């Protein structure tokens, strides 16, 4: 119970979910650096569901390890709604369905 953090590696990502899901924050990692960032970003805001949307692997891995959190590794949009609407229960948006 607690704050919801998609974390994708491209702006084009970022802006899709920001726009979809303006009920959760999200951040953007171009470097290292900035997924270190995220890595304190995530213990001082509390967060326990850290969505990491497009990443790499040692990234991957790596924030899990260290800032001690769920991770939830997310390759398709799809993916990414679902988690969304794990946090947020009363969703203000419709998840498209695939076949």
């Amino acid at each position: 119970m607690g704050r919801l953090v998609v974390v994708v590696t491209s702006e084009q990502l970022k802006e899709e979910v920001r726009k979809k899901f303006p009920q959760v924050e999200v951040r953007l990692v171009t470097t290292e650096e900035d997924a270190k960032q995220v890595i304190k970003e995530i213990q001082k805001k509390g967060v326990q569901k850290v969505v990491l949307v497009g990443v790499s692997e040692k990234l991957l891995q790596k924030i899990k390890q260290e800032a001690n959190v769920q991770v939830y590794r997310v390759t398709s949009n799809d993916e990414l709604e679902q988690v969304v609407k794990d946090v947020k229960g009363s969703g203000l948006e419709h998840h498209h369905h695939h076949h």
